[PDB]
């Protein structure tokens, strides 16, 4: 019994991590692609829940949502792959917010410093 | 020109990563303590903030707030580093809270599942 319920971190993990996409330079180097890469990947390892860890863990190595070096490309490429692994976590819980990543860009970018 | 307000992502961070550490096994392997250190150092090469990221580099680098191998113990000892963390990052932006690791522990756990 490691795991914690999704009401106390679900959210805010959701929106902490879509901050961290948009944080991506707009042409990232080798060593921020290198950097990001491995962040996502242990983001799977410390999920407070291990049913969520295995979700992870199958949605970013197979299908559209893999994390491939092309997702690091650039913001773009980053920000549309997390936004698609959401939609991925959504689908397998039954819903389905209906936003496009237009709205998510609009959003995230109300925030830029 | 890559960072966000911390009005989006600075509490989802507090609240997400603290409830990581609670995630943490009681009893942890050496793969476990691998695994979580990578993360949270990892988690610093990613904050959507220059001088955020920095500061929390040198924080577990260094002092009582250092990332050491005797902060992965246990889920007491590596729950009370990153409490003692945010009271770092709290003392540099000259903010008081005032809350005791009891108060974190009391609600952290009462949303172990
Ligand atoms: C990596 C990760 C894996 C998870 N895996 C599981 C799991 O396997 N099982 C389980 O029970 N729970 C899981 N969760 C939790 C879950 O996805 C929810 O956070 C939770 O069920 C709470 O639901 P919610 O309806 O408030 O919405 P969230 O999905 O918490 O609410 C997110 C908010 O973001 C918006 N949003 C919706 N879709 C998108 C999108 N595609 N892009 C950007 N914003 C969007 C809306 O504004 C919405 O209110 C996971 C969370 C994370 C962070
Ligand atoms: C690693 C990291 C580094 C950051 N660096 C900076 C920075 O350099 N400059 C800047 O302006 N902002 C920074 N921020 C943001 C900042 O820490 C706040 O999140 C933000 O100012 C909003 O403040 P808030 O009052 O909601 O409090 P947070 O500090 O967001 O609010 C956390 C909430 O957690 C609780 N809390 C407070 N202390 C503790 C504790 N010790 N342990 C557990 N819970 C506690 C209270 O319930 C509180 O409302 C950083 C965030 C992270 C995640």
């Amino acid at each position: 019994a490691n795991g914690l319920i999704t009401k106390i971190w679900g959210t805010a993990g959701w929106t902490f991590n879509h901050a961290v996409t948009f944080g991506y330079p707009l042409n990232p180097t080798s060593d921020d692609k290198r950097r990001y890469k491995n962040y996502f990947i242990s983001l799977g390892d410390v999920l407070p829940c291990r049913l969520c860890r295995e979700s992870y863990k199958k949605f970013i190595t197979t299908g559209k949502t893999a994390l491939t070096n092309e997702v690091l490309r650039n913001r773009h490429t980053l920000t549309k792959w997390f936004y698609d692994v959401h939609n991925a976590v959504n689908n397998k819980l039954e819903v389905d917010y209906g936003l496009s990543y237009e709205d998510v860009v609009n959003k995230y970018e109300s925030f830029r410093a």
